[PDB]
């Protein structure tokens, strides 16, 4: 759907910027600094679900650019199961949340978050 | 969900952005352009539905910057009319997706259109 690899780069820059609002706006939550309605918390996972399938589609081949570390695309198999296990991670967060239950989504959301930082350490480019 | 109103700013040109790809990606379907396959532009449009719910909660109170106008705050019901009409034709681009009828979806995609532009031409501010 991209004219050009700049636009690639702008979707995927966009996407994870959305889906990391998603993510990082329970934090308060799951901290107990914000109080836990179980059905906000249950659409707004519905949302990240939705979310965080997108980026991957826009790192095609030969959309080098952004932040975007090459190894991506010469360690697809590899840079592919940093991303599956994150989407793993993504469905218990979606069961904890249509559960209702603030202790199962307090450990599920942690270990979605140590997925988004294994990706991180690996495929961004250092700043 | 943002400590700054850069912050809502940002969010929402992100959702804008990645609303805007899922509609205008199906420009050379509703054109005969390219192929019509139901289940694809039934599934690209259930992505947009849940895209096209998100930009107008970043729209707060005090979020002003970007390029929104004041007019947004200044005239709150009209500006959510605008926003309605918009979100009632994508209700309108799912029944037509779901329905698999490249005639309806065509329609559709068009009326959809035009409540883009219409908002655009009186809240977003002249480039
Ligand atoms: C888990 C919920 C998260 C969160 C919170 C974020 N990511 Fe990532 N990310 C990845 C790559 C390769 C990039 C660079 C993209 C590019 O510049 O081309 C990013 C970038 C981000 C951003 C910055 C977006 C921007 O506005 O430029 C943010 C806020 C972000 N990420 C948060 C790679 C991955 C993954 C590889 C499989 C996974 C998983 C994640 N990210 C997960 C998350
Ligand atoms: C219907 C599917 C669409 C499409 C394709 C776009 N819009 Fe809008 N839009 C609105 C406002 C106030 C802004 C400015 C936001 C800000 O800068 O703070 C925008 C912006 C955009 C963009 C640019 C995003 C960016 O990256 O900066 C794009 C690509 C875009 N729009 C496309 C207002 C509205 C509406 C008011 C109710 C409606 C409806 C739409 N937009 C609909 C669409």
């Amino acid at each position: 759907q991209f004219a050009k690899p700049e636009d690639a780069v702008k979707y995927r820059q966009s996407a994870l910027t959305l889906m990391a609002s998603h993510f990082g706006r329970m934090t308060p939550v799951v901290k107990g600094q914000a109080p836990y309605d179980a059905a906000q918390i249950k659409a707004n996972v519905e949302v990240l679900k939705t979310l965080s399938a997108l980026p991957w589609a826009a790192f095609g081949p030969g959309t080098e650019g952004g932040d975007a570390r090459p190894e991506i695309w010469s360690d697809a198999a590899s840079f592919k199961q940093k991303q599956q296990a994150f989407q793993d991670n993504i469905v218990k967060l979606s069961a904890a949340a249509d559960a209702g239950d603030l202790d199962k989504l307090r450990a599920a959301f942690g270990d979605v978050g140590a997925s988004c930082k294994a990706c991180h350490d690996a495929y961004k480019k250092k700043k």
